[PDB]
């Protein structure tokens, strides 16, 4: 309990309300093309894959230099949670109709590092790293509130019910953000591992996440709208 963990369940619960305000457009839609839904989910990839890059690792270096030094033990400690990020999400897959269960349990391992990398992007308080990193995660929250509820109509549930299980899918963007402020809070090299280790994790949901040409364009602009977000906030 502090003050740099307020900011972050503030932006773990932007994250559940964004999550939910997609997931509720989908009751007055129900269905999309194909062309729509894949645009959406290569802008949400675009958004998090450059949100590693600039919002992630890079921060996680400059605290790691500073921490550290400059020589490479900064870059090694960020290279080495952004390995053991990758590894926890590799394991998580691996040890895990009845069928929607197994769908929502992939939306919900998908939050995972969303919320965690808001929790640990705020541990040293600095509104420059958490507050675009924050609101590029809430602004492709959207579009994956509304893909996720679709999705889970197409599958099989009504509207209604599929529009409340993605509405509950958002909650481990706050639940992930706490265990954000945990794993980074600890010592002072918590924070560059954490960071190496929630852009590790996000990656490795993204690569599981990417009609080729609609997607591209749709991942070129969460891309650069991450490089613009990251150089204006
Ligand atoms: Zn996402
Ligand atoms: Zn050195
Ligand atoms: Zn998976
Ligand atoms: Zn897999
Ligand atoms: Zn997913
Ligand atoms: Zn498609």
């Amino acid at each position: 309990n502090r003050v740099h963990v307020g900011y972050a369940v503030l932006g773990g619960a932007a994250g559940f309300a964004a999550t939910a305000l997609g997931a509720l457009m989908a009751l007055g839609l129900r269905a999309i093309s194909a062309r729509t839904q894949d645009a959406m989910l290569g802008f949400a990839a675009g958004m998090m894959l450059a949100a590693s890059a600039f919002s992630l690792i890079l921060p996680g270096l400059d605290a790691a230099g500073t921490i550290v030094g400059p020589g490479p033990a900064a870059a090694a400690v960020v290279a080495l949670g952004l390995g053991l990020g990758v590894l926890l999400m590799l394991g998580l897959d691996y040890f895990t109709v009845n069928r929607v269960w197994l769908f929502v349990l992939t939306i919900i391992l998908h939050n995972l590092p969303e919320g965690m990398a808001i929790g640990v992007s705020f541990a040293t308080g600095d509104l420059r790293i958490g507050l675009p990193l924050t609101s590029a995660i809430a602004i492709q929250d959207v579009p994956e509130g509304l893909a996720v509820a679709l999705a889970l109509r197409a599958v099989g549930l009504p509207i209604g019910r599929a529009v409340l299980v993605a509405v509950a899918s958002g909650l481990m963007e706050p639940l992930g953000a706490l265990v954000g402020v945990g794993i980074s809070s600890g010592f002072a090299l918590a924070y560059p591992i954490s960071m190496g280790l929630a852009a590790g994790a996000m990656i490795f949901v993204v690569s599981h996440e990417v009609h080729e040409t609609t997607a591209t364009v749709g991942l070129m602009a969460g891309f650069a709208l991450m490089m613009f977000l990251d150089t204006a906030l």
